[PDB]
Formats: C-alpha cells, sequence, structure tokens
C-alpha cells in the first residue's frame, strides 16, 4: 500500500543517511536530501516518483559503501553520489538523473558479484575505476554509460557461463582476460 | 500460481517497457503493445499463450538494448523488434513469430556471451548484424533462421571448449576463425 | 532430490517435445512418448532408469536439430530419432537403446564442437552422415557404433591438440586429412 | 509505543541474559550490563540511543552462540562479546562501539547463511577466525573492518547468484574458491 | 498477573495432558506429571520455576505430536518425552533439562517450518532422527545438542534467505543440499 | 574442496564403472574395485591418495575402451586393465602400480592423438600392440615402460613438428617412418 511504503521507505532512508554519514559525505548534504525526501514521503506518500527516487537513494547509499570497500577510492565515489543526491532531491522525475543512479547501483552489484565468480580485483577494480571517472567529467557522455552498461553484462555473462556448467577457474581466466581488453580498448 | 504468475509479469512488463522507451523504440507501439498484453493479462491470467508472449516480449526489451550496446546499428534492430513486438500482440500464439522472437533473443544471449569468452568484437559484429539483417529482410527466410541459430550453436561450442579444459586464448582464436570463415560462406 | 530431478525432467521434457515438433517429426510419435515418460515420471519420481531415459530423450530433441542444421538430411535422422524415442519409451532400462542414444548425442555434440575447431563442413559432414546411415540400416551393427565413437575421438583430439600448443590452422589442416581418409577407409 | 518497545526490550534482555549465560560468558559481567541496560530502559523508555543498544546486545547475545556453534573459538569470541557488552554499557551512543557490534552481528548472520547456502565450513569458518582475530588485537583497525565487510559482502553475493538463476552447485564452488583465496590474500 | 498466568496453565496443562495421551504416552505419567504440575501452580502460582515448566511441558506436548506427525517414529520421541517430562516434574529448574526441552521444542518448529520452505520429507526427517536419536543415547551429549542447534539455525537460515529475495525453488535446492550433506557429515 | 573433489570423483567412478562393464570386464572385479573406492571417498574425503587413485582408475576405464576402438585386441587390454584396477585397489599409494596406469593412459591419449596428426593405423597398432603385451609380461620390466613413454614422446614430438610449420603430410611420412623402425629396433 503507498503508505505503508511510504513508511518502509521513511525507515529505509533513515538506514541510507546512516550509512552515507559512514561512507564519508558532508553532513550538510546528506542532511539536507533526507529530509527534502521525508518530506517529499510525508506531503504525498501515493507519489510514485518520490518512491522510486527513495528506492534509487537507498541503493546509492548502499552503492557507494561497496564502492569505496571495493578499492574505488573516495575521492571518485563520493563526488558522483553527491551530484546523484543533489540531482535526485531537486528533480525526484528527471530521467537522466535516475538512469546514472541505476547505472552506478549496477556497476556495485556487479563489483561485488565479480568478486563471488572470483574475478581477482587488479583487473576489475581499474575498469570500474576508469568507467566512474568518465561518469564523473561528464555525466551526459553516451560512452561511459555505454562502458557501464557493458561491465555489468560482462559480469552477467559470467553468471550465465557459470550456469551453462563450465567450471569456475575456466569461467574466471576468460573474463578475466575480457576485464584486460577492456583495460584498454573501449570496445573490447 | 498463474495470478502470482500474471502478475510478476505484470511488473516484468512495466520494466521491459522503459528499457523498449530506452532503446529508441517509439513511444506509440510500445504503449499500444504493453496495454494489449496487460489487458490480455488481467482478463485471463491464467492463459498459458500471453505468459509466454510477455516472458518473450521481456527478453526482447532486454535483447535490443543489449544488441545496441554490442555495436549493431539501430537500424536493423529497431524494426526487427518493432515488428516482433507487434507480432506478438496481434496473435500471442503464432509459432512462427514466438520462433523469431526466441531466435532474437538467442542471437543476444550468444553476443552478450561471446564477449566473455573473450571474441574480439570485429569479428562477431558483423556476423550478427548479416544475421539481423537477412531476418529484417525476410521473416520467413530459412536461411536467415538456420545462421541465427548456428550462431548460437557456435558460442555454445566454444562455452563446451572452454569446458573440455582448452586454454581460453586458444578457444578465442579458433573460434574467431570461425567467425571470420562465417562472415564469407553460408555453410561455415 | 528425486522429485525435484523429477520436475526439472517434466519441464525438459515439455521443450523437448517443442523442439521435437519444430525438427520435423510425426506429432503422434512425440505425444506417444512424451506422455508415456511424462506418466513414468509421476508414477515413480525416484526411478533413476526414467530419469536417465528422460535425460537421453532432450539430449537426443537437442541432437536431431543440431544434426539437421548441420546438414545432415532430414530422410536420416528423423527415423533414427523416432526409433530411439520408441525404444526408449518402450523399455526405458534396454542397456542396447541407451548406448546408441548416446552414441547420436555424442555425434551431433562432435559435428558441433568441429566447427568451433574450424572444420570445413565438407570434410566432416559426409562423414558423419555415412556413419547415421549406417547406424539406420542396423542398429545392432558394431562396426558402425565403433565408427561414430571413433569420429567423437577424432573431435576429442583435435581439441587436446589445440590445448597442446598446436596453433588452430595446423589443428584443423591435420583433422581435415584424417576425416577425408576416414571417408574412403574403415579404420582411418 | 516507546514504552511498548521498552517492555518488549526487557523482555529481549533477560532472554539475551540467558543466551549469554549459557554462552561462557561470566556471571558478573553479563548481571552489570543487563542490570545498566535494564535501569537505562526504566529511567527514560523514550530513549532512542538506549533502544539500539539493547537491540545491539539482544543480536549480539545470539551472535556468541551462533559463531560459538559454528566452529570458532570461545577464546576469540567471548573477549570481543566482553569487550563490546561493556563499550555498550558504558556509552550506549558511542558510534564506533555500535559500529563494530553490527559488524560482528552481521558476521554471525553471514556464517549462518553461508550454511544454508552449502558452502563447506572448512573454507569460511576459517577467515571468519581470521577477521575476527584481527578485531580482536585491535577494535580501531580498520582492514579488520573491511574484511568483516567483505565476508558479508561475499555471502549475500552468493545470494544473489542463487536469485538469479545459478545452480546451488556452481555458486557453492565459486563462493569456495573466493574464500580460499580470501584467506591467504587481504584484498580477495 | 502471576495468578491469572497460573490459571491460564492450568487450562493449558488440562489441554497438554489430553495431547500426551492422544500422542501414545502411558496413562500413568501422563497424570503423575500433570498432578504434580498443578499441585506446585496450585500451592505457588506465584513461582516463576513452576511456570517456566508449565510452559515447557505444554511446548513438549504439542512437540511430540508434531514430530509423531512428521514422520519421526514414535518409539524415539515417546522415550525422549517421557524423560523430559519426569525431568521437569522432578526439579522444574533444573538447567540442563530445560535447556534439553527447549532443543526438543526448536527441533519440532524447525521440523514444521522446514515444510513450510518446501523442504522434500526424504532429506530433512533423517537429521531430524538422527538428531533425536543421539539425544535419546546420552542426553548430556554436547555434539547432539550441537546439531540440534545447528538444525534450528538452518531453518532459519533458510527463512533469511527467502526474505532476502531469493525464489523458494533456489532457497529449498540449496538447503535440500544443506540437509543431504549434514546426513554423513557431522559439522555440514 | 576435498568433499566436493569426493562427490566430482564419486559420480566419474560411476561412468567408470559403465565404461568398464561396457568395455568387456567381469562384473566381479569391477564391482569390487569400485565399491572398494567408493568406500575409502567416503570414508575419508580428504585422503590424497584414494583421489588419485580414483582419477586413475577413471582414466584407465577410458583408456580401455579407447585401446580397444583403436585395434588393439581385447585380450591384451582387458587382462593389464585389470590388473591395474586391482593393484590400486589394493594399495591406492603404491608407486609403481600409479606409474603403470599413468603408461597406460599416456599410451591411450598418444594412440588418440596419433590418429588426429593423421598417422595410418598400420604403423602404430603394432607398436602400441607389442608394447601392451611387453607390460603385460612383466609389469616390472624397465625397457617396456621406456618404450611406452618413447611412444607418447614421439606423438608430442610429432604435435611439436605440426606446430614449427611443417605440412601435416610430411610429418605424417616422417612419424611413420620412425615407427615403422620402431617396429623392429627397440632404440628406434
Ligand atoms: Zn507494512
Ligand atoms: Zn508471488
Ligand atoms: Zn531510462
Ligand atoms: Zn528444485
Ligand atoms: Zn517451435
Ligand atoms: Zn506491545
Ligand atoms: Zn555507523
Ligand atoms: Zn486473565
Ligand atoms: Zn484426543
Ligand atoms: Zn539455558
Ligand atoms: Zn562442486
Ligand atoms: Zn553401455
Amino acid at each position: 500500500n503507498p503508505e505503508d511504503v511510504a513508511e518502509h521507505l521513511q525507515e529505509r532512508l533513515e538506514k541510507a543517511r546512516h550509512l552515507l554519514l559512514d561512507a564519508g559525505l558532508p553532513e550538510e548534504v546528506v542532511r539536507r536530501a533526507t529530509e527534502t525526501f521525508l518530506q517529499a514521503l510525508k506531503d504525498d506518500p501515493s507519489d510514485r516518483a518520490v518512491q522510486d527516487a527513495v528506492e534509487l537513494v537507498v541503493g546509492l547509499a548502499e552503492a557507494a559503501g561497496l564502492l569505496i570497500d571495493a578499492g574505488i577510492p573516495a575521492s571518485v565515489v563520493l563526488p558522483l553520489v553527491e551530484r546523484l543526491l543533489l540531482g535526485l532531491a531537486d528533480d525526484p522525475s528527471d530521467h537522466r538523473v535516475r538512469d546514472l543512479a541505476e547505472l552506478v547501483v549496477g556497476l556495485a552489484e556487479a563489483a561485488m558479484l565479480a568478486r563471488a565468480v572470483n574475478i581477482p580485483s587488479a583487473v576489475y577494480v581499474p575498469v570500474v575505476e576508469k568507467v566512474l571517472r568518465a561518469l564523473l567529467a561528464d555525466p551526459e557522455n553516451e560512452r561511459a554509460r555505454r562502458a557501464a552498461r557493458r561491465v555489468v553484462e560482462l559480469v552477467l555473462a559470467a553468471a550465465r557461463l557459470l550456469a551453462l556448467g563450465v567450471p569456475p577457474h575456466a569461467v574466471a581466466d576468460a573474463v578475466s582476460l575480457t576485464f584486460r581488453r577492456m583495460l584498454t580498448d573501449p570496445d573490447a
């Protein structure tokens, strides 16, 4: 129910504020964004756009911590998460900002799944770092968005290869070669 | 349960709309097809044909994005996906249309798996482009369907070679040679 | 778990029925065999012989399509698959019938892998055609079974040569010479 | 309601005292912490920090038992839980102590979920043992906290792989390889 | 209120006597235990130990019926419940006896919840049978108590995996694998 | 993981039993060896010697079939495989028996690769027949072991010549001459 989802999203928003504060974001930005989203939920709980924006905010709060723990420096994750949070707070129905937020959440999920499929950190951390740096440079750059989507597709293809019956070692070797090639060649 | 599957398919159908809207398809066609399928699910949730058609529609929605990201131009993917969507909307139990939709989804999956196997893009993108152009020319052409099925079988054979113990580099070399020959000669 | 494997096998059996109908088998034979196997699974899910027979049936359903797409005429594949399906349906624990079914599945897998190894179709399709014709002539002929097993071993030896470090072109040339000689001389 | 939550937390605190006594902690420490927290709840039921501290105390009481049952020796779990209990009792609003308690509760949950995922005990018990030993050595060590968070993320990624459609056996194999590498190298 | 709890426990004790008589326990033992507990409640209603013992007795009365219906033979449940009832009647404040009674009640609840999460009976009934046989052999055996606690934790981890978003089929498959391994290997 | 390897080796041992029964070995010997090895795996899964012996047994099970298909009579292969199986079953850590089993598996692999290299059967079958007859005569004869190792090295040198760039026909001619010389003179 829209009111029930609103209450659950307020709880998850408090948790997201805690996670963002622990990650390293400034207190003022987190406070402003969380207050704006909480007020938006309180005034119109039935609003779908606010609910989707809050879901994306919680996803980003988790993703920032996952990406910082993975190895990507906090000098490229924190500014990107700050800009995404501000953009979501301003216009909760700005399509490009939501697309970028889901791109970052998918990148964090792919980075956490590449470890599970036993891909070394030294081959996949550089690629995610490059993609995040390119996204931080110009948010509207289509090539960086394509690269992020291709990294997610590579991790999903590794999962599909595992499902097909290939031993985990062969899958890890092949996808590590693919990541090494993607480090230099864009269309690889 | 048929009603539970209907609800899950409604959610996946909404997600498939966005992705189709994101890909570049016209808004009117996507709206028409999605509304028709949602109404079909709502009236008769237990209908198996509608459920299979919705599954194929979601698969095509993901496949269009994967194929466009791979490198195949949107001038050959979008018309084909539009035709398949319209055919599925009209008759959700037209066997040839479902076969073609499954062929396109399998081609997208094969193109995504060829990257994980570390096959260069310049040798497999032309082959998928040619196959999709032949399919767009005449949907009932048996040679194009056979070529698509053979591409999928080649990717699966590369996976089987990886499982047999061949190093990934040798597998990539052999399958790249096979793709190069398939570019020129049909039965290659 | 035997019941879980049984349920998965019913799903794969429906898929196998679809594939066999697509291949060109008569509807009546496919319906009879599939209903018999489904009933056998439902009555005694824990039965190992029924599960093995259903696995062989799914393998044969895939193998028929692979062999028809490869180039072998449907006048030698469809009768053989029909006879194997009927034999499996009658006695799911007839050792010779299961051996022949695994021989056909292995022949299809070898034909699929010879393309990845980059062996031309014109050298390996005639040999598989001859082996399948000999098998269709007399199922109990030991020479035809030996020839099928030797074709599978030749493709596996090509994979082993690829693994040893021989370049793919040299492997293709040597195994093509071997296939050319196997066309004429039996112990080649 | 704050008073209702206070009553429920008093009941759970009695249960947690029983669990801690059964685990092997000294009677005096458990008694001291429990009476301090009960008095804090009684004087100011509406206090949020006391409620969060009591929730963490109950979580730790269950976590100690789960970790001891899993195989981790009581010589590394009991001192850590004792220190965490004393720290929570002293300052119920010390951010680092709550973070460490949440890390230990998450480690216990990950250890209990790795068994359900069907991960062998000999590959994950050593890693949790090493992480807990590092945490007991220096509580403020960031590397140990990062390692605990990475173990939790690995278990969650295994769950995500199960949700994607990979068979449980392949998931177990891949995540077991990841655990084996994490045993030796820190960023694995 | 202690007197109100005493009255409610007298009613539940009559119900528990009915359930124990239905299960198959001898009339004399049930009569003796119920009369002793009823007299203890009547003389000192405010006594906490008697109330806890009566609660455990009602739990055991339900647990015996649940375990017998589950499939575990009455030759291993009835002697264990008889010994537990006699021990509770003799000293209602014997810590080990209450711990064993709670272990049996938790085992019954785990066996009841394993069916809800769709785990086949043939994989979990043998494990509970083995645990109960080991407990009947030597009540003070720590390995059997650890095994019972681990079975309860496995069912709770299955519930947590359901809560995380894994489909019920994958959860059932993974926990069934875990149960099959627990059948042989004690630390599985 | 040792338990995972034990389970995989149990499955491969069942497959090896099937292959050995198909080859022509007596049922009693195959059953005895297989049950002994299965029990050894079950009691101590972590044992390395048992795992190596099971791997050698599977290799021998495949090698017997390959050698019989190649043309070598079953009167010299089946007794040798029987003796090797019994020796491995008795002491799974007897160095000489493992060396002889590895020699036979290598001879089968060399005979399989000599066909791919396109060496006629009439020049290499007699040499393998003579080597296997000498090995069956006296297992500890060093000359027969040296001859088997030299056959394997000749096939590997043919593969190396193919890798160097020599045309396959010249390689086949040179190695056929070498095999003809080896037929008569021992150090040829
Ligand atoms: Zn709610
Ligand atoms: Zn549902
Ligand atoms: Zn979008
Ligand atoms: Zn299942
Ligand atoms: Zn079809
Ligand atoms: Zn209440
Ligand atoms: Zn914190
Ligand atoms: Zn009352
Ligand atoms: Zn009754
Ligand atoms: Zn206790
Ligand atoms: Zn495994
Ligand atoms: Zn057989």
